[PDB]
Order: structure tokens, then C-alpha cells, then sequence
């Protein structure tokens, strides 16, 4: 599972999940409007789509989007671009909700901080390199640390809606960086956001999923 | 040249070309801050990258953005992925400015008139065709209406900022489908932001270029 640590995200059928808080919980860094349109909106429209594209194909609805995504060459042609786009939308949004709190920021803790601080040296370089991968992601994406294949924490960045788990790695935390996850209160200044962002993460949750991976 | 109709963009330096009109000129489709955003703010970005890639070697300097985007390969790797984005970026938004009026809106007039009907057999069907190709761009892109190797009409979206000459093809028009283009006005909306800029055509200069063409 990598949507949710306990269960995988069914098709049977796709469902959008509410926000675990309010929609200006947030506001430190993302401002209540976008939180609106990109949950209510945005993230909606990729289950929809992908429920829609699920129904011209029922013996798929007994897979979750971490099964279809993992092997999109079994996903029939006529829907494999739809699924790809659509479930990758809806998986790393779903992901993406849970990672962020109100009580959120501060310096890591536990488990994560001392794998942190081995691999990339310290926080705040960690904290550098993850943020310089956010700006370089050219056109829409997304920025994740992942555990990838070898077991080893990375930073990656992919294009669109597109999931580290199609390599077989395991997206611990990430950062949109489609222009409607910043544009309203930012505009085109993605560093602002990529810095501010940092302030509402959410580190126990962080935690959690480092251990699942 | 392609930029312009009768001169090539340069690079010695590359400079960011005037809005043909004032910045709530194009208000029945385009709201004013997103005018000035995207031209101020993105296309001025893309010439300021473009013009500190090129520094680095400054016999590249002596050619255009048509000639650099037509022959990648010649361009050196250290420098090659930074050209082709943002001398696209300066390429596309130049033609871009350029195909919309404040006197524009209405049905294709004149030679692209007649050359719409006889290729899409009407312009409502030819509409109907590019705003599915606009919508259908998932992510970042342009919608083009270019004149292919073979001397036809076609209908063509292209990612990020790449642009069709890079594939020997000549863009009459176009239209911008990053986020950026219509989030201030129409958020989530594309197709909406697809259908209201139909309004700001400029016919009469979309005629100029089918002829270059
Ligand atoms: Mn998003
Ligand atoms: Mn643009």
C-alpha cells in the first residue's frame, strides 16, 4: 500500500478523500482558496476520470491504483494513458493531504532525522537539495524522497503526474509543483512556495510512512 | 524565421519584444494581471535563462532562437536542455502576443479560411478539434495549428515550451495551456479559458503567417 500505510486505494469504486482538516489550516504556507479548488477540484476530477475510464473495463475494479500503476503495460491501451495520468493524480494527492498538518513544521524527528542527516549531511541540506530539484522540475510535477529499489533515500523529481512507484520506489513525502498548487498566492515565484511549504509538513506522519517503506 | 515574419529572433542579445497593445486590451477573454504576469514576469524570465546560457558560449550568438531550436544536437550538452526550454519559451510566447487583438474574435477571414474549410471541412469543426487537442494536453503545453512537412494543415500539442519547428513544422497559432495562462481567471476551467479565446484572435496576422507559411 502506499496511498494509506494500511490499505491500498480502491477502484471499486474510486473515492476522493476529505481533507483531515479545515481548509485554512494551512494558511502559514497555502492559502484556503487553492486548498478548496485543488482538493474539491482538482483532485476530484482526477477520480472521476479515473472511475469513468474504469467502468469500460470491469475486470480491472477488483485492482487498486497501486496494482495498475505498478504494471501499467496489463492495463488495457484504449485506457492505459488515462489510468496512468488519472490514478497517478489521485494517488499522490492522496498522499499528499496527509503529509501536511496545521500542527506541522518544526525540524524532523525520529527515525527520519537521523536517516536525513546521513544521507544528505543535515537538514537544512536535505532541506536545499529538495527544493533545488522543485525548481528544477521544468513545466508540471512533482518533488518526492523516495526509498528507492536499493533501499537508499533519494530525492527525485517526475513529470506530471507520474508515481515513483512505476521504478518500484517508495514515495515517502512530496511537493507539488503544478502551477495550481501555488499560483494564486505566489504567482510565478515556485521557490517562495517550496520554502514555505516546509512549514506545515508533517513529521509524525513523515515518520510512519518511512518505516512502512 | 518564425518569431516574426520578417526577421529572425536574435541572441546577441535575446530581448523581450513589446505587448502590441495595452495590458487590458485583451479583457473579454485575458484578464489584465494575467497579462502582465505572463508577459512581464514568464516571457521575461525565459529571455533573462536564455541570455545566461548563452554567455557561456558566445559563438551561439551569432545565430537565432529558430536556428538553436532547429539543430539541438549542435548546440553544446552543457547548455542544450536550458535552450531548448527557454528559447522555446521566448520563441512560443513571441508568436503568442503577436495572434491576439483587441479587435480580434469573429471566423477565420480570408486564405486560412478557405484552407480551414477545405482541410476540417468548417471552422466549428476545426475549433471543435483544437480545444479537444488543447484539453487533451495533459500537464504543461501549447495547442498549434501548423503547416507540416507535407505542406498541411494539422493540428499538434506539444509539452512544457517545446515547439514544432524542432520537428519541421511551421506554427501559424497557437495557444498556451500552462496553468499560468488562466489560473487567475477561469482556475481548474481549461476548457472554459479554450472556448472565451476564440474572442482575441487576430485573423488578419494568423493570414501574414499561413502565407510566410
Ligand atoms: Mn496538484
Ligand atoms: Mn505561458
Amino acid at each position: 500500500s502506499i496511498g494509506f500505510i494500511d490499505r491500498q486505494l480502491g477502484t471499486n469504486p474510486a473515492e476522493l478523500p476529505p481533507l483531515p482538516y479545515g481548509y485554512d489550516a494551512l494558511e502559514k504556507a497555502i492559502d484556503a482558496e487553492t486548498m478548496k479548488l485543488h482538493h474539491d477540484k482538482h483532485h476530484a476530477a482526477y477520480v472521476n476520470n479515473l472511475n469513468n475510464a474504469l467502468k469500460k473495463h470491469p475486470e480491472l475494479q477488483n485492482s487498486s491504483v497501486e496494482a495498475l500503476l505498478r504494471d501499467l503495460n496489463s492495463v488495457p491501451e484504449d485506457i492505459r494513458t488515462t489510468v496512468r495520468n488519472n490514478g497517478g493524480g489521485h494517488l499522490n494527492h492522496t498522499i499528499f493531504w496527509q503529509i501536511m498538518s496545521p500542527d506541522g513544521g518544526g525540524q524532523p524527528t525520529g527515525d527520519i532525522a537521523q536517516e536525513i542527516n546521513q544521507t544528505f549531511g543535515s537538514f537544512e541540506e536535505f532541506k536545499k537539495q529538495f527544493n533545488q530539484a522543485g525548481g528544477d522540475r521544468f513545466g508540471s510535477g512533482w518533488v518526492w524522497l523516495v526509498r528507492n529499489p536499493q533501499g537508499q533515500l533519494q530525492v527525485v523529481s517526475t513529470p506530471n503526474q507520474d508515481n515513483p512507484i512505476m521504478e518500484g520506489s517508495y514515495p515517502i513525502m512530496g511537493n507539488d509543483v503544478w502551477e495550481h498548487a501555488y499560483y494564486l498566492r505566489y504567482q510565478n515565484r515556485r521557490p517562495e512556495y517550496l520554502n514555505n511549504w516546509w512549514n506545515v509538513v508533517n513529521w509524525s506522519e513523515i515518520n510512519r510512512r518511512t518505516q512502512a517503506s
